[PDB]
């Protein structure tokens, strides 16, 4: 798939593609909704942290896929977002849960239509 990361219309691009279509990208993308349970998870995702994509599908990111990201710093500024019913912040972070740390780039991003929520990631 031909779409960059931190593009400005990624979720116009994105809305509703399906589970195949996202393995096409070139960084992580995670869909959400808006308590945190995990609704879509890429393959270049799975590649950076090691998850297997359709095990983590209906598991709450925060509470138990990605502990390390439930701080103010991420989780804090997801549930901001939700709760404003707007999202679109770009931040670095590591990733270290059962996990050699990694460095990434996250771009979280509220989905186009009801009330879902991105969260993209690539290596830094
Ligand atoms: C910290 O616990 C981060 C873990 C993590 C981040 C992103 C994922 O897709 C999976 C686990």
């Amino acid at each position: 798939e031909h779409v960059a990361f931190g593009s400005e219309d990624i979720e116009n691009t994105l809305a509703k593609m399906d589970d195949g279509q996202l393995d096409g990208l070139a960084f992580g993308a995670i869909q959400l909704d808006g308590d945190g349970n995990i609704l879509q998870y890429n393959a270049a995702e799975g590649d950076i942290t090691g998850r297997d994509p359709k095990q983590v599908i209906g598991k709450n990111f925060f509470k138990d896929v990605a502990p390390c990201t439930d701080s103010p710093e991420f989780y804090g500024k997801f549930k901001e977002g939700v709760a404003s019913g707007n999202l679109n912040t770009m931040f670095e972070y590591t990733f270290d849960y059962q996990m050699t740390p990694t460095k990434v780039k996250v771009h979280m991003k509220k989905a186009l239509s009801g009330d879902s929520y991105w969260v993209f990631v690539k290596r830094v």
